[PDB]
């Protein structure tokens, strides 16, 4: 009876004198047991959805899903159905496959999930404070609508042959190209696409001085604040090391030159309507009166370059590895160019763009089968119920939700692995509101966010950058297309898709082979 109670005691006296090695080995031993007893007695449960089974305590299914997450997806999803749990590095996830996961993710209240919990330790270290992700949703809800206000079909109008003037340039100046001395050459997509993004997004969102600045040394601190964004931050945000002060120095100083210009504006009363730095100049002051900090504000365009940096860096390269194994697009894709601009007696304009549903639909194609981002997150905070399920996800769980998955299946794409743009004829739109409407702050969007196509996502956190991203890579491709043709060197094709970067960018090196439709012309200005 109470001698059972004494010997508990006296056997946990016991326990702190093992020799060393076997405590050592203990204390590997017990949590590795109780994890599989823990696993097997959460199985009973019948409002939780199912948990993949894992070995290792708290890595849980960490490498399979960071290695080949939708082939993850897959296998999870013939077992347990669309409905899952998995843990993740001390974490848990409930992912939600297919349309019903969009709606169940994307359109959840306010109230039960936040994606600044889920988000925000990666990325207030990269842009700075106060802004995104390090502030109330309904901050973030407001700089949104802040930068759409520079996101217009005006402002497209005055990027489009800023756009056109940079990648010209890079084909003029950059060791990669030189078409003044080169009519052939081979090209990393890797390479030249982020630095084509970076030229092009600089030149037309933060104007002329930012991009002038990235012809100095200057350069060499986006590539220190880049590599602070990295899916590593998402656990480990800050570790004592040297690229963690790089970055932390890299977003001082390039805020700094940020504030210095905006100052610099508002000293000599140099506000017009050039760029996003303008435009936030003018218009970032919230429905409460209170207005955005000079320091908030180059935050913030941080922020916005360095979103757009990366998605549009990876959908121009795939486009350009895709479009290597299929001169027949490429030949389709420049008759087009060739009737829209009268043979290229016609300059490019943004309403001329709108005129080639062939090379937005590549674009739209391209977004299909390789979306960026292959999972997107939200920490739960209040418990939720699972419609037409037992299920209840609690708080302190973590949601997924991949419409990139939904993307490659034949169910909604047929022969989703194909490459196909005619897929899009009827439907060249990089997205639209099927139906009804409704506005978080930020404009009207898609209420029902149950598309089987969702390279934007939807709900209160959807892109505002859809139209730059389509005007952007829109300028990219007319002018690639229309210079040069290119293909794959012997024996190469359509690399797989890096899992663990932040955006599933192409798997290098990812080489072209390109060469000039007309040998012959030449690219005017100075160099
Ligand atoms: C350790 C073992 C190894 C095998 N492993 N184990 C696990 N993993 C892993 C897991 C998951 C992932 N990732 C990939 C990146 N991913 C992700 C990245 C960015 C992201 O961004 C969401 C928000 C914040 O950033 C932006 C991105 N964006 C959207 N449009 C443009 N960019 C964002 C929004 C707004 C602004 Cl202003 C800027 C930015 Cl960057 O949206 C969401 C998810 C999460 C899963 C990678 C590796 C591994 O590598
Ligand atoms: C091909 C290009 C791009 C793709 C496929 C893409 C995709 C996405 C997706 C899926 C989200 C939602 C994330 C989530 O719900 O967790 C998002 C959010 C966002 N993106 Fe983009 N993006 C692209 C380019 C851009 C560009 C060019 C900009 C700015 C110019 C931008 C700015 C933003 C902003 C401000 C948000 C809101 C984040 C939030 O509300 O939480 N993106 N994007």
């Amino acid at each position: 009876v109470g001698e059972a109670l004494e010997y508990v005691n006296i056997g946990l006296s016991h326990f702190l004198a093992l020799p060393l090695a076997q405590r050592i080995s203990l204390i590997i031993i017990i949590p590795f047991i109780y994890n599989i007893v823990w696993q097997l007695l959460y199985s009973l449960r019948k409002d939780r959805p199912p948990l993949v089974f894992y070995w290792i305590p708290w890595v849980g299914s960490a490498v399979v899903y960071g290695m080949k997450p939708y082939e993850f997806f897959e296998e999870c999803q013939k077992k347990y159905g669309d409905i899952f749990s998995f843990v993740l590095l001390g974490r848990v996830m409930t992912v939600y496959l297919g349309p019903k996961g969009h709606e169940f993710v994307f359109n959840a209240k306010l109230a039960d999930v936040s994606a600044e919990a889920a988000y925000a330790h990666l990325t207030t270290p990269v842009f700075g404070k106060g802004v995104i992700y390090d502030c109330p949703n309904s901050r973030l809800m407001e700089q949104k609508k802040f930068v759409k206000g520079a996101l217009t079909k005006e402002a497209f109008k005055s990027y489009v042959p800023l756009i056109a003037e940079e990648v010209y340039k890079y084909f003029r100046d950059s060791k990669n190209f030189r078409l003044n001395e080169r009519t052939t050459g081979t090209i990393d997509v890797m390479v030249t696409q982020p630095e084509m993004t970076i030229f092009t997004a600089s030149r037309s969102l933060l104007g002329k001085e930012m991009r002038a600045k990235l012809d100095t040394d200057f350069a060499y601190l986006y590539s220190d604040l880049d590599k602070g964004f990295t899916p590593i931050n998402f656990v480990f945000p800050n570790l004592p090391l040297e690229h963690y002060r790089k970055r932390d120095h890299a977003q001082k100083a390039i805020s700094g030159t940020y504030m210095s210009l905006i100052k610099e504006r508002r000293k000599n009363n140099d506000i017009q309507d050039r760029d996003l730095i303008d435009s936030l100049m003018k218009n970032s002051t919230y429905k409460d009166g209170v207005k955005m900090t000079d320091q908030e504000i180059a935050n913030l365009l941080i922020g916005v370059l360095m979103g757009g940096q990366h998605t549009s860096a990876a959908i121009s390269a795939w486009i350009l590895l895709h479009l290597a194994e299929r001169p027949d697009v490429q030949q389709e894709l420049y008759e087009e160019q060739m009737r829209v601009l009268d043979g290229g007696k016609k300059e490019l304009t943004y309403d001329l763009l709108q005129e080639m549903p062939l090379l937005n639909q590549t674009i739209k194609e391209t977004l299909r089968m390789h979306h960026p981002l292959h999972s997107l997150f939200r920490k739960v905070m209040k418990d939720m119920h699972v419609p037409n399920t037992s299920y209840v996800i609690p708080a302190g769980y973590h949601v997924l939700v991949s419409p990139g998955y939904t993307h490659l299946r034949d169910e909604y794409f047929p022969n989703a692995h194909q490459f196909n743009i005619h897929r899009w004829n009827n439907d060249s739109a990089s997205s639209y509101s099927v139906g009804e409407e409704v506005d978080y702050g930020f404009g009207a969007i898609s209420k029902g966010v149950s598309s089987p196509y969702l390279p934007f996502g939807g709900g209160r956190h959807r892109c505002i950058g859809e139209h730059f991203a389509y005007c952007q890579l829109g300028v990219l491709m007319s002018i690639f297309i229309r210079t040069l043709k290119w293909h794959y060197p012997e024996g190469k094709t359509v690399p797989p898709p890096d899992f663990t970067s932040m955006v599933t960018l192409p798997t290098g090196p990812a080489k072209i082979i390109w060469e000039k439709r007309n040998p012959e012309q030449k690219i005017g200005g100075r160099h």
